[PDB]
């Protein structure tokens, strides 16, 4: 049903996710405190506001896409207290468990609904409306918050209470990152076996080794022509991303206590890579192994 | 039509020459194991005392057998006994070194070789779905092909010779490494509150799907066929993969290449195996703690 939203965080996810939610003939009132990123999606159709409080002031809804916990936590401190009582906010930064169970609670305690509702997919995913949601919190509060999450989404995905959005995802991400490595690493072996690049892919693609960081993330050119070791390693999944979020696995690991021996090995290879790499695809990491 | 000396009549060997005899091919063996032999030629296997005896009247002479070291010396013991231009398949799963040495070996009496190691184990084997993963001439595959099919569900041209074992220990070093990071992810969702069934709707619908979860899930529940639900039996044995892992080591070794995600399940699976060689490998979910 047609509502009103605000969303907070207009930047290279938040802008066309809005763009989707005013083309589906919602009333969207925005707030960046980047002025360049309020403007793009001015123009697309979002009412920009001059403070987060204000355009959370009359608000069914209110979305939040900001690029830490520290910056979510801080923002509803902002504006919870503004918004009307029992409006639903929904998070789809990506956080740490931690912090999206923090917030989730400050919400909850100003009188406020509240889900983690991380997403995969990317800025293609956004522009396009594919985006998988992996959402934490109440079945019955998702079941409210469904009509607004449709427009921007591909798929939907109830994880569990607060928090499992952000933990399915970090868990995801982790293994992604594990399984790039571990691909990188076969492909260069196989080169210096003599092994042709075309022959290890057909196998390992066929055998128990499938996996999306070689159907489609192929890090040698030429098996899989849209991975992005064809076009320089352009993203795609920016390095920088990654290590983010291997940041946030190893905050999650941290937290528990659990052992994870190579998430924590691919977490210290990504941030090596990231120093001067961050503007690469993840795939990239495939030049460490080389010369 | 075709008559088979088969060198190695192991728990690999005689489902495989069983096939072989269901086929309609005269399929001679050797195995250095009287209990082996004999439920070999329960199926039909000429067993002979020795592998030249065995190899003397074939068209093609198969090796499965445990090391280089073995199929080397099996090879220097029976090359002169084979006539010319016989087909040599290997099997086996060894370095890719000793499978390029020995194919050089063979065809330096003239006769044709393939490196033709198997994935499916003892299940597939009896089954007739090993895949096989082949090294050497598409010309020398193609004579091989009518020998093949009835051991096979996937046969597979990988390149010169040494190849097939190249792809194979290539996809079980990344295997390997999924495998573990996949109970990571189980054992970290746990502690974080995440349902196994949540996680596995999540993985498996995502960019971290592959088979080490898919069906091998190593927490109980949301793949009911999967070794975790049946006390961990294999399925493929920790002593397997650590086996492989062994040879993707020796080829790291060999190359001087950088594989430290690959060399870190190697390590991880070699101390697993020290314990517990006998469950299958995605039983490594409970020893993260050692
Ligand atoms: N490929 C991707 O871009 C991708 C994919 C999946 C998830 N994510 C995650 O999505 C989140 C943000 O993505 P993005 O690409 O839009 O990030 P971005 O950094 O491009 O944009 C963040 C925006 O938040 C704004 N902001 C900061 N403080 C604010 C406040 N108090 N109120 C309102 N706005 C504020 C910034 O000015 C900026 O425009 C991150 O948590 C990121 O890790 C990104
Ligand atoms: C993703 C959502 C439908 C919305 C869409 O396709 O944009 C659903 O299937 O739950
Ligand atoms: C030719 C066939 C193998 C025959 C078999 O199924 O046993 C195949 O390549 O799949």
């Amino acid at each position: 049903m047609m509502t009103t939203i605000a969303f907070l965080g207009l930047g290279n996810m938040g802008a066309p996710m809005s763009a989707n939610l005013v083309g589906a003939g919602h009333v969207v009132r925005g707030f960046d405190p980047a002025p360049t990123a309020a403007s793009g999606a001015a123009a697309h159709g979002v009412a920009v506001f001059r403070s987060a409080p204000e355009a959370v002031a009359e608000a069914d809804v209110v979305i939040t896409m900001l690029p830490t916990g520290e910056v979510v936590r801080r923002c509803y401190t902002d504006v919870l207290a503004a918004a009307r009582p029992a409006t639903l906010f929904i998070d789809s930064s990506t956080i740490s468990v931690t912090d999206a169970r923090e917030v989730h609670a400050l919400a909850e305690s100003h009188g406020m609904l509240q889900l983690d509702a991380p997403v995969s997919g990317g800025v293609k995913g956004a522009a396009a409306a594919t985006l998988a949601f992996m959402v934490g919190g109440d079945e019955s509060t998702l079941r409210r918050a469904r009509p607004v999450l449709e427009p921007m989404a591909g798929k939907i995905i109830h994880c569990g209470a607060a928090g499992a959005g952000q933990a399915a995802k970090v868990c995801n991400n982790m293994v992604l990152a594990v399984q790039q490595i571990a691909i990188a690493e076969a492909f260069v072996l196989a080169e210096k076996l003599g092994l042709s690049a075309q022959s290890l892919f057909d196998v390992i693609t066929g055998a128990t080794g499938n996996c999306w960081a070689v159907h489609t993330n192929c890090p040698v050119p030429g098996p899989v022509p849209t991975s992005p070791a064809n076009n320089d390693f352009k993203p795609g999944f920016s390095t920088a991303l990654m290590n983010k979020d291997l940041g946030l696995a190893m905050d999650a690991v941290a937290a528990t206590g659990a052992t994870a021996p190579l998430g924590s090995h691919a977490a210290d290879i990504y941030a090596k890579f990231a120093a001067d790499h961050a503007d690469l695809d993840f795939s990239a990491v495939i030049h460490t192994l080389r010369a």
